[PDB]
């Protein structure tokens, strides 16, 4: 019945409202030029502050971690204040949030990055993806991703300082942490799941070396602003952006463990993605609870009931809800009541402006 749900919950220095997350979600509203983080942003952010947590929607670290039109960046001075803008609002509302760190490596098309070819572990392009870029309109123009090239080690080392410089950024835009965006198919994850990743060198090979390049970004993100401040998200089973792993639960217990020993403050398992909803056992979901021991958090087709279950079978301490909140800026309220969820248009989730964005009204018998 949610009484779980509704329970607060420390998260490092921070005491959070409830249990209830608005997870990371890419709203392409970004003004432009610049990608920059802006008043409507701000207000569509602030209308959702009774989440115990929000993540921000993946933000780029730089030109080319880019993948998708319209999206804010976090690398430019005034990238920073945009997001000062939404972090101002955020709080003062009473509500924490941490911004998505993001680096979509060959899930990107030249027109997003500047016309530069994407870098990936490999030069393996994903299989059936498309993503949106801008063409002369303000509707999103779906292409075909890339064939991306093998990152080098300059490469590596050039990536790891932009996100490194990033986490600074977020906390100077007044982010209360950062969520390191290591799922879906992206960058990171891109050198995790071994069919994705086939280098012959130190980050390629061996389960060890599949996670070295989280286990050093995540090692560079701690040094800047604290284990405490430092979120990662994983998707041990959804494949839909192409990155698939042969031994998921091998990979992501190990994984896990690994940022357990970072210390992170939490870790958030992206479960579903879109229409992607494999079955996850509840089994592995223990053995994660085991190997990582800090906030866990979980996203993917959760309802109060489902979400306040896993809370009490001990599996989750958060849970997020994406597309409910989308259309439901009062959800946490409708979930405690029991109000019906009013349903978001999946017509305006990217791109445009207001329409679709903050005038989802609050409930209203
Ligand atoms: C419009 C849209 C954009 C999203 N963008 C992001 C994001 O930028 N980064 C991320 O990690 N996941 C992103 N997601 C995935 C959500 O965070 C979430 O895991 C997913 O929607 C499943 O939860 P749900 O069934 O409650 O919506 C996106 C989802 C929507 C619906
Ligand atoms: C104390 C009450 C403060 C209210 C501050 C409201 C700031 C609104 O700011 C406005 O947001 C609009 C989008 O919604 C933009 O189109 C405008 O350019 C922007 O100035
Ligand atoms: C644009 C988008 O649909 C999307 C979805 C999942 C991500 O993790 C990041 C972006």
């Amino acid at each position: 019945m949610t009484q779980s749900l509704f329970q607060p919950i420390t998260l490092g220095a921070l005491t959070l409202k409830n249990r209830i997350v608005m997870p990371p979600m890419t709203r392409s509203r970004a003004s432009q030029p610049g990608d920059v983080a802006n008043h409507m942003m701000a207000i569509y952010y602030a209308q959702r502050a009774s989440a115990g947590l929000i993540v921000s929607e993946g933000t780029q670290i730089s030109p080319t971690a880019k993948g998708y039109a319209w999206t804010p960046g976090i690398y430019t001075p005034e990238q920073i204040a945009g997001w000062r803008i939404v972090t101002e609002a955020v709080h003062a509302k009473g509500c924490a949030i941490f911004a998505q760190l993001w680096h979509v490596g060959r899930v990107t098309h030249p027109d997003n990055i500047d016309g530069q070819q994407p870098i990936s572990s490999s030069t393996l392009k994903a299989e059936n993806v498309k993503v949106f870029v801008d063409n002369g309109s303000d509707e999103p123009g779906f292409v075909d991703v890339a064939v991306p090239r093998a990152m080098t080690k300059a490469d590596i080392a050039q990536v790891i300082a932009d996100y490194r410089q990033a986490a600074l950024n977020a906390m100077e835009a007044g982010f209360d942490g950062i969520e390191l965006h290591a799922a879906n198919g992206y960058l990171i994850n891109q050198f995790i799941d071994s069919e994705a990743n086939n280098r012959s060198d130190e980050y390629g090979g061996s389960l060890e070396n599949r996670l070295r390049f989280l286990d050093e970004v995540v090692a560079a993100l701690v040094d800047a602003i604290g284990a405490e401040r430092v979120g990662v998200r994983l998707a041990p089973l959804t494949t839909l952006n192409g990155t698939v792993d042969a031994d998921p639960i091998l990979t992501y217990t190990a994984a896990a463990a690994l940022l357990n020993k970072h210390r992170i403050v939490y870790l958030h398992i992206a479960e579903v993605d879109w229409d992607d909803a494999p079955d996850t056992p509840v089994s592995f979901k223990r053995a994660l609870r085991e190997a990582y021991q800090g906030v866990l958090i979980y996203a993917g087709r959760y309802n109060a009931e489902k979400a306040e279950q896993a809370i009490n079978d001990g599996l989750a301490d958060m849970i997020g809800f994406g597309r409910p909140f989308i259309a439901n800026p009062d959800l946490p309220e409708r979930l405690r009541h029991g109000y019906p969820l009013a349903e978001h248009v999946p017509a305006t989730l990217f791109g445009g402006g207001e329409k679709g964005l903050t005038d989802y009204p609050t409930y209203q018998a």
